[PDB]
């Protein structure tokens, strides 16, 4: 019957609560039990404090008010405060000491999962202090884990007022009987509950999840470690810049701070991102995550030298030139691995740093076609099957559904045979019609790529493969160079095609590179392991790249 | 005759010279003289420098060779290099050093300005120092004021080899006859001289100007002072975001570093802002230049209540949370100048600093309803007149032209008068039907915001204006507070409806507010003193909002 919860953000959501600190102060100052806490509510409703909940007033307003109310205190108590006393700093260090409590925004993301409407509704001020960035950065990672905020300094009403709890039903639309409420005050307890809603007296963490679990029949305690935020495309917001006459590059856009530029492969989307774009916003990026060339909301020419190494890499420096970045991080997988090891010997001034996931940096051989290396390695035999125009598109194109999922499967599900490719006539010919959903993804993702390669087809990303001779001779111009600016390359243990083997004579060419790998992980890395792909970005950008 | 103008990066954009550091650090060190210079050129077309200039190694491979070439010439010299003696150093030192050579840049301007095409045709490098950035971010701000720029490195061919004059000759599709070009090393000019091209010696700027002035028949030294870099709307990044399910807010982006966001008064547009949005990026500010609610690319819903200050204040904070930003610097003007004071006193924590052009904070009177305040005011009387649903719209949809024509215009150009608005019987009455162009704005510039108004109308727009008591209402509760964030208040001394007097009680709420006054400036602010403008706000963002 239970379809809503309610949490409160002090002493619930975040610890520790600010009464906390209060009542620690009094303890290493020496001063009286309880004296700090009374001047915090020195005159109840007509008090300094009601009206900095309700809006009335702003927290620097407020600072002399409490002071006040602190000498006062301690008139009637006779006690003399230290030489050095300051609410300000009091306040300021309580607030800069509360973080997330993990465990409890975990169960909060379980039950909205399982259908629940969730909300915050909790008494806070207008914070005006010149480090109330804090706070703000604080409220947006809640914020959108959960479907309402409401705050008594907006709405101009307090807990436990009762005109709040009204309130907080009519936005829910729902009975009081629907309604979980969880705070660690009692007294914000007693109106909710004399209204018939289920309240939780939070003490400890663990004690308020386990009675959560008991009443919701839901499992929060010892569950498993879930996958990272994903994004939801009409949540994003998306931008288009012309970098020459008919083409239009898109990008999808979170965070601030230093520019990331994520660079997708074949046959991918700004979405195969999806995992890391707001846990990178949140490590204090700006992450720009691309259509590239020939892919979804970009442009998509049909012609093959459109898709040259040298093209790609001109419009990606012109991209930067348009949007003021003088710099950018960028990050490849795949195909766009190639690219951004080849950013980076072109263009080293704008790159701050380098990350290739599976794509080692491979240097041209000189005595060597591409085109006959490839035959060397059956391996490749896919490659081959790719260079007449039309042939593969008319594959690929047939069913949709099928391409998609017939490819994006773990190490473990491989449905096709990239070797022998030419020999039986196709990618599909020993493959089953309608194949299995792999455990990567949902039919939901793969409904995505569809609906992107519904509009642009396989011309365009097919073309990146059919300028192996024209990538070669330019690629030749760089042997002489060393790639000596950040860099970092991840390999992926179960990529049958970019084996990490592939990587090792690396270091020649890169001689502080820096390594990642991952374990059990295919050619998907991002969905395939996107945690680890997370932890490994982020303790890198952090060390190398700032 | 003349119609293409080439210049080179190093001694004539961008003083002092690399080669004038090296000659100045013997004499500092007590070298023989020209021994670094020799170095430096060890070996001609087959020396590291050469190698370095083609781009077969980068700068950082080329820094030992070219210090082996230094402990070389020394023996030969018999002379002891000093104990701490660095290239790496010198070189940090001499491209830090190295800034824009405005005179240069502005007669560059002047020449493409008037048909010209433009060129900078240079002997660079790879920059893979830790320090590259300067570099590139130099290259940026150079970049966008001329039609091309080849760097050697990316070629693979030097100056003076012939080849590089003929590639250059190519790009252009002129003839040498048509070309003027500009160098500060003799041995340069021979060649592009050779194929009959006119070429300057730069020694010093004045000089090299005076011959450049008589060569093209054009003034370029002792011009008045230009107009800031404007922009073109075609170059743009355009972000789309959906606020609310029929809402969907465009802006503008372009820079990196802190968020300001630009918000645009009644009718206007992004556009309104093209003064300041390249000024603010290279200042270091990551700018937002918004449609707001009802105009040009943003939603336009017909509501009334759609456009009452609460709702638009609410969806600028969303905003800013699906974008991923804790925090923005607010600057508005006229309407949008009122909704950012309203975001300062309603969401502190989201506004880093906040800044109004006209506009002066104007609290509530809460014994007064506003249109009656309204009424005691004949310069007001415009505003009744926009009251009735259709009324207004159907004078200034009628004839578009007439309509920006009529508005946007100088101090001493004012065709309307804006009291007995109502007696009259509408705002163009006793206006002229066809106006004459003020000197503030182009027909191209007007055609714009022609084109915008063609899709929503003055419906939305008009609405901002049509909820004044539910605006008196909200504002109420704001009575108890102060702004005691960083703000600016900038006056406008002929503005005639926002007269400078009527923000003079500011101090009472903003008790450290800081001003701004532009002398002989009317109510289009941005578009009348751009410049003056862009000097205020830089100067308050560096000191109060970093
Ligand atoms: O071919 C390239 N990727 C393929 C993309 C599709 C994938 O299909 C798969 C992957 C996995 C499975 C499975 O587990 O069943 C099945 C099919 C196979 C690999 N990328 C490059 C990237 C650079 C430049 C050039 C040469 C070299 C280095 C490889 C192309
Ligand atoms: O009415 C507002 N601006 C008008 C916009 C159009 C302009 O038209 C002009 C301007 C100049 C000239 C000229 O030189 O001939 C002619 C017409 C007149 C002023 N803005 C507000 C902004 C806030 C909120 C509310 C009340 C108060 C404070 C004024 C609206």
């Amino acid at each position: 019957t239970l379809r809503a919860a309610v949490f409160d953000l002090d002493g619930v959501l975040a610890l520790p609560a600010v009464f906390g600190v209060l009542g620690r102060t009094e303890e290493a100052l020496a001063l009286p039990r309880g004296l700090l806490n009374d001047a915090f509510q020195k005159g109840g409703p007509e008090g300094a404090t009601t009206r900095l909940m309700k809006g009335e007033i702003t927290l620097s307003q407020w600072i002399p008010l409490m002071e006040e109310n602190c000498r006062k205190c301690s008139e009637t108590a006779k006690v003399c405060l230290p030489k050095n006393f300051s609410i300000k700093e009091i306040f300021d260090k309580a607030i800069s000491a509360r973080k997330i409590n993990r465990p409890m925004l975990q169960a909060a993301l379980m039950l909205r999962k399982k259908g629940f409407t969730t909300a915050i509704l909790t008494n806070t001020w207008l914070d005006d202090r010149a480090e109330r960035d804090g706070l703000a950065q604080l409220m947006c990672e809640l914020k959108m884990h959960f479907d309402f905020l409401i705050e008594s300094c907006q709405v101009g009403m307090v807990k436990p007022e009762p005109q709040i709890y009204k309130f907080l039903l009519d936005t829910l639309k729902a009975s009081p009987s629907e309604v979980v409420f969880l705070d660690d005050i009692g007294a914000n307890l007693k109106p909710a509950r004399d209204l018939g809603m289920v309240t939780i007296l939070v003490q400890d963490t663990d004690t308020a999840l386990k009675e959560l679990e008991k009443v919701t029949g839901i499992q929060l305690l010892n569950t498993p470690a879930p996958l990272p935020t994903s994004c939801n495309p009409s949540d994003m917001s998306h931008g288009y810049v012309t970098v020459k006459p008919r083409v239009r590059l898109h990008f999808v856009e979170l965070g601030s701070g230093p520019a990331v530029c994520l660079c997708h492969g074949f046959p991918e989307s700004w979405y195969s991102w999806r995992y890391q774009i707001p846990a990178l916003a949140q490590a204090g990026y700006r992450v720009l995550a691309m259509d590239m060339k020939g892919y979804g909301e970009s442009s998509a020419p049909p012609e093959i030298e459109e898709y040259c190494m040298e093209v790609l890499c001109k419009e990606m420096v012109t991209f930067l030139d348009k949007l003021g970045l003088s710099q950018a991080v960028f990050i490849g997988h795949d195909w766009g691995g190639m690219l951004v090891w080849y950013m980076a010997l072109f263009y080293p001034e704008r790159v701050r740093a380098v990350a290739s996931l599976n794509t080692p940096f491979i240097p041209a051989n000189p005595n060597m076609s591409p085109l006959e290396s490839i035959k060397a390695n059956p391996v490749f035999d896919y490659q081959l099957y790719f260079q007449e125009p039309g042939v593969a598109e008319a594959e690929l194109e047939q069913n949709l559904s099928r391409t998609f999922k017939s490819l994006f499967r773990a190490s473990d599900e491989s449905v096709l045979s990239m070797h022998k490719v030419c020999e039986a006539g196709g990618l599909f010919v020993n493959s089953p019609e309608e194949p299995s959903l792999s455990r990567m993804v949902t039919e939901e993702e793969i409904q995505f790529y569809v609906q992107q390669f519904k509009k642009s087809g396989f011309r365009g990303p097919l073309n990146w493969y059919r300028n192996m001779e024209r990538n070669w001779k330019w690629a030749c111009k760089s042997l002489g160079r060393k790639i000596l600016i950040p860099a970092l390359m991840v390999t992926a243990e179960k990529d049958f095609v970019l084996v990490p083997q592939m990587s090792q004579h690396m270091e020649d060419w890169i001689p502080h590179l820096k390594r990642g790998h991952i374990e059990d992980c295919g050619h998907w890395t991002q969905m395939d392991k996107p945690t680890e792909v997370n932890q490994i970005l982020i303790k890198w950008l952090d060390s190398d790249a700032r």
